[PDB]
DNA sequence: AAACATTCGTTCACGTGAGTTCCAGTACAAGTCTGGTC
């Protein structure tokens, strides 16, 4: 029900998954994604799954998002 | 002295133009879904 990873630690991870991906290392990857599904809650790794696939369907336009930051 | 008109004077109903609020329709930007090839 309650995670413990960090965002760094979550940053960290997909960073490794993507050299592994260009590193043509498979067992390393599968590792980093068995890492992430067990130490993560359900609801974290649907965003996880969501940002992986690169579509998080907020409704809110990039541009807002940029307005809002600066 | 009585009747008519006239007049006339008024006032009420109806019509037209300008300001305000609301909503339908349109233009533009972005998200989202989908197509094929190497």
């Amino acid at each position: 029900q309650k995670g413990s990873l960090t965002i760094q630690q979550v940053n960290d991870l997909l960073d490794s998954i993507a050299s592994n991906n260009s590193a043509k290392r498979k067992d390393l990857i599968k590792k980093s994604l068995l890492q992430l599904i067990t130490q993560s809650s359900a609801l974290e790794q649907k965003w996880l799954i969501r940002m992986i696939i690169k579509d998080l369907k907020l409704g809110v336009s990039q541009q807002t998002i940029f307005s809002v930051f600066h």
